[PDB]
């Protein structure tokens, strides 16, 4: 057969896409503006919501005709996606081939490998998870260096949109589950895995659900105010940018990180820690936020609180219902994912707006990631299904 890595290099590879899908956006308001800010927002909400609502028809379908189908037509919909956003000339039209076409193969690109790469890793699911959700931390450090290169804009759209492609192909080309029978590795009463009916129909699901939407939706509603609190306690646009950066390292990182660590020592605990130290974030920033060094930590821990995110609640997932039919139930919960990436920048910006001052949005964060604390660390996994039907065998 093949090395059960393979997978992992292979989520890497369609996460890095998607990355860069993600990260194009903020690199094209400059150029398309050259040619409002808000206007241009609204293709990246799209985008968001498009993505993660084909979260759940990319889930469903690789579940059903496997996951190199769903993976290489998402890598064929958003390089047609970026091809045609390079082509671009309206509003509406960048919405569609951005925000729709794009996104969805986007969708289509990211599930697939999230519930694949922990089949073959059942030692190490939250690890594999990881590395199938590692590469949206990369699309910035591949992506920037290589998009100012390219403009220092329709350039950038095309060949990005090619390479995208090209790598989504990879990726899903090699992508499949290990074999029905054999797992790669080195009267009794026979469990199963929960049926996409039986996990979809389960109340902690949608505690988790809960628990995502509103930890998703705090972080996007806080993430781009970083700067201009730092801007706003004194500190030059230089350094507030500076000290902000520091996000992307610890976004990226957590996503292996605590993938390993949950491994070796388990999800709740550790889980319900991230979001409690993310509601202190939101809260201290008050009181950090007016320093290079202090908006830096704030900015580190809130990176490292929203990536884990990530891998946790795919990992958590994986933990109640089972890998068989993660792929529907990770897919239906991501939507909740796609739902705050459409809503939460705007209300931040609304509120910042309404009431002239941070205090709004962070406080909201906070009280969000608080609700998704407790959420996290009460819910225990449920009962593990007994297979009676299959259990009837040994006579
Ligand atoms: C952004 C917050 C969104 C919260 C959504 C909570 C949905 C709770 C009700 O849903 C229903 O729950 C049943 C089992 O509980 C399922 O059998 C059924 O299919 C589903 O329709």
């Amino acid at each position: 057969t093949m090395p059960r890595w393979v997978p992992l290099l292979l989520g890497l590879l369609g996460s890095t896409t998607c990355g860069m899908l993600l990260y194009a956006w903020s690199v094209f308001i400059k150029p398309l503006n050259a040619e409002s800010r808000a206007e241009i927002a609204m293709a990246f909400a799209i985008c968001c919501l498009i993505f993660g609502l084909m979260t759940f028809p990319a889930g469903r379908l690789s579940d059903k005709m496997g996951p190199r189908k769903v993976v290489m037509t998402g890598g064929v919909l958003l390089a047609i996606g970026f091809i045609l956003s390079g082509f671009i000339q309206s509003k509406y039209q960048l919405y569609i081939t951005y925000g729709v076409i794009a996104g969805f193969g986007g969708g289509m690109i990211y599930l697939p490998p999230i519930a694949t790469a922990p089949k073959w890793w059942p030692d190490r699911r939250a690890l594999a998870t990881g590395f199938a959700v590692v590469g949206l931390g990369l699309g910035s450090f591949l992506m920037g260096p290589l998009a100012t290169y390219i403009i220092e804009w329709r350039y950038v759209f095309w060949y990005c949109g090619v390479a995208m492609g090209i790598m989504a192909l990879i990726a899903g080309a090699f992508l499949e589950p290990p074999p029905a029978g054999w797992k790669p590795a080195g009267a009794p009463k026979v469990t199963r895995d929960w049926t996409y009916e039986e996990a979809k129909g389960d109340t902690k699901f949608w505690l988790l659900y809960l628990a995502y939407f509103c930890g998703s939706f705090a972080g996007l509603m806080v993430i781009g105010h970083l700067a201009g609190f730092g801007r706003d306690a004194g500190l030059t646009a230089m350094a507030a940018a500076g000290a902000v950066s520091s996000l992307a390292f610890s976004n990226a990182a957590t996503r292996i990180l605590s993938g390993w660590f949950v491994d070796k020592i388990g999800i709740r605990v550790y889980f319900a820690a991230l979001f409690a130290l993310q509601t202190a974030a939101m809260i201290a920033i008050f009181q950090l936020g007016g320093s290079v060094v202090g908006l830096s930590i704030v900015a580190i821990v809130i990176g490292w609180n929203y990536g884990a995110m990530f891998t946790l609640f795919p990992a958590t997932c994986l933990q109640f219902y089972g890998p068989t039919a993660q792929g529907s139930n990770y897919g239906l919960l991501f939507t909740a994912c796609g739902l705050a990436g459409f809503a939460g920048p705007w209300v931040g910006g609304w509120l910042k707006d309404t009431t002239g001052t941070y205090y709004l949005p962070f406080l909201c964060a906070a009280a969000l990631c608080a609700l998704g604390t407790a959420i996290v660390f009460m819910t225990k996994p449920p009962e593990k299904k007994h297979a009676l039907e299959l259990e009837v065998l040994f006579q």
